């Protein structure tokens, strides 16, 4: 679910950043690890912010919907890191939003690949499952990626332990594809980010 908006692509892949106060060193290390993970696999780079108008701020506060997708023009955009959303996988996901990805399960073609069970979503979190209108996404020829760090698990924001919010429609290698199990960028994430940022080979 790569943004179709050219103005939301960080120019030259440069993403200036500030880390707010109140984080432990341990938490700051996670941010660096997640940023490095993106840097190592794509041409995106994270720079300590000096005087740039647009930049990201890792902000110590309760977890909550909803993060800005891509570069917000003209002022900073906060990433909410709280006690329950400060692990590597979640930060890598949130940085995916920053670089310009919506959730994979909200791709315009998503009903070909999964079913959303809206009844099972926690009230106030349905924003995270709402299908993107087709003009808002340009997938760059890449197919629906069940392995994406931007794809939720079967029960992400579910109302109960044994209830699914997302159910894949079909089998891949004999089973329904595992979703939302990985905590690292997928092959598909990397390929697509490389096209989005026009990275050299
Ligand atoms: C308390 N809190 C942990 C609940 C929660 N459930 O989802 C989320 C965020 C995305 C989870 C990314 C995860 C990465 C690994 C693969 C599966 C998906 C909310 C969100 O979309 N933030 O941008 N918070
Ligand atoms: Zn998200
Ligand atoms: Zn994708």
């Amino acid at each position: 679910a790569a943004t179709s908006r050219p103005e939301r692509v960080w120019p030259d892949g440069v993403i200036p950043f500030v880390i707010g106060g109140n984080f432990t060193g341990s938490q700051r290390a996670v941010f660096r690890q997640a940023m490095r993970h993106w840097e190592k696999h794509t041409c995106v780079t994270f720079l300590e912010r000096t005087d740039e108008d647009s930049y990201i701020v890792f902000t110590y506060r309760p977890c909550g919907c909803c993060s800005y997708v891509g570069r917000r023009g003209g002022g900073p955009q906060a990433i909410s890191i709280g006690k329950n959303c400060d692990k590597f996988g979640i930060v890598v996901h949130e940085l995916g939003h920053v670089v310009g990805f919506w959730h994979e399960h909200t791709r315009p073609d998503r009903d070909r690949h999964v079913s959303i069970v809206r009844e099972n979503i926690q009230p106030g979190q349905e924003y995270n499952f709402l299908k993107m209108e087709p003009q808002e996404v340009e997938s760059l020829g890449e197919t629906y990626d069940f392995d994406s760090i931007m794809h939720y698990a079967r029960n992400t924001f579910s109302r109960g332990i044994f209830l699914d919010t997302i159910v894949p429609k079909y089998e891949v290698n004999g089973v329904k594809p595992p979703i939302g199990q990985r905590t690292r960028l997928s092959k598909g994430d990397i390929a697509q980010a490389r096209k989005l940022y026009k990275c050299p080979a």
